[PDB]
């Protein structure tokens, strides 16, 4: 059961940015304590999985929006904004996209994969616009997700193999044509470490924006660890922000590296407090901070872990009190 009278987390950040959370459609019932935590603490929602490509078009032309729409309906009922995650990724994308349908042993061509990408993006955005209209809570989408490799080169996914390097710009062109009201993000992890991947993200967005690609923001997943360096996160935000794009912290959680001891929870609280002081100091660039999961027991990280502000019994952790 949850603590009903402690401060609503997002309210602490009302003069800075919305505070959101990634959710599962099965955790939205009024009587479910995970749903109660969700509605109490967050004013922004993201689908952890229900808006991924496999979750929306499992076989070609067969769109499955029920779970996504359940999350959208809940966001509307709770006066929450949403982020759309995600139109393109190398995981949770059905194999049919990349196969020649007359010979599935062969790859789809560049033109066929681009047409499929355009149809998927346009159908997904037109679905939310036609079903929800002005009540659509989605303010923007992760148009492409994790397109860089660990060394900063373009990840050699099937999108890159079949189409080539301009598949990224094409995804943004298709999204922008389908719904110009959406803010369009490129989203990625490890770009907060101020290493070669941060520099490659800055170089890629600088290039594409100079070419007129409609990229409005960079999503910094921020799957950080208890050993992450705040100075490096601050230098990465400053570098990426110099491109004149919005920054959103999209999938925040903290990998404890197997140490869930009380001492580690106190170290986590100090690090989360430093991180949120940094986000508040960079409020001129940051337009949303979203946590990747409601509470530790539903985190995607393998066990043992304690990555979030609410523990495995849904109680506020030292980190929650340090930030509020
Ligand atoms: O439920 C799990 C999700 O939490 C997980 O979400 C991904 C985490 O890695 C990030 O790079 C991705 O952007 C994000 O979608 O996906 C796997 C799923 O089983």
């Amino acid at each position: 059961t949850i603590q009903n009278d402690i401060p609503d987390l997002y309210s602490v950040f009302k003069d800075y940015f919305p505070i959101g959370v990634a959710v599962d459609p099965s955790r939205l019932n009024d009587a479910d304590p995970h749903a109660q935590l969700t509605a109490k603490h967050f004013n922004m929602l993201v689908a952890e999985n229900a808006m991924k490509p496999e979750s929306l078009q499992p076989t070609e032309g067969n769109f499955t929006f029920d779970n996504a729409d359940k999350i959208v309906d809940y966001a509307i009922a709770h006066n929450m904004k949403m982020r759309g995650h995600t139109l393109l990724w190398h995981n949770q994308v059905p194999d049919w996209f990349f196969q020649d349908p007359s010979d599935p042993s062969k790859p789809a061509s560049r033109d066929l994969l681009l047409q499929r990408l355009r149809t998927h993006i346009t159908t997904v955005l037109d679905h939310f616009k036609t079903k929800y209209g002005s009540q659509n809570p989605i303010i923007g989408w992760d148009v492409v997700n994790a397109v860089l490799d660990d060394n900063g080169n373009l990840r050699n996914s099937k999108w890159l193999q079949i189409i080539g390097p301009d598949y990224i710009e094409k995804a943004f062109e298709y999204a922008h044509e389908a719904d110009p009201s959406m803010k369009l993000f490129i989203n990625d992890y490890n770009i907060e470490n101020n290493g070669v991947k941060t520099q490659a993200m800055y170089d890629l967005v600088k290039k594409l924006k100079n070419e007129g690609v409609p990229i409005n923001g960079i999503g910094m997943q921020m799957h950080i660890s208890i050993n992450s360096n705040i100075d490096n996160i601050k230098a990465s935000i400053e570098k990426l922000a110099s491109l004149g794009v919005e920054i959103q912290v999209t999938e925040l959680d903290m990998n404890m590296n197997g140490d869930v001891s009380n001492d580690a929870l106190l170290k986590q609280a100090r690090l989360y407090k430093q991180l949120f002081d940094l986000f508040k100091a960079e409020k001129q660039y940051i337009t949303a901070v979203v946590f990747w999961g409601v509470s530790d027991d539903v985190s995607w990280l393998s066990k043992p872990n304690a990555p979030l502000l609410f523990d495995s019994k849904l109680q506020a952790k030292p980190a929650y009190w340090a930030i509020v």
